[PDB]
């Protein structure tokens, strides 16, 4: 492991961004309790 806060940059940024966008669309954390 490298220095604290974020280890090896094995495409972690794009992975996190894609995951975030997916969950955002997939889960849809909208301020409404219809789901």
């Amino acid at each position: 492991r490298r220095k604290p806060l974020f280890y090896t940059i094995n495409l972690i940024i794009p992975c996190v961004l894609i995951t975030s966008l997916a969950i955002l669309v997939f889960y849809l954390p909208s301020d409404c309790g219809e789901k």
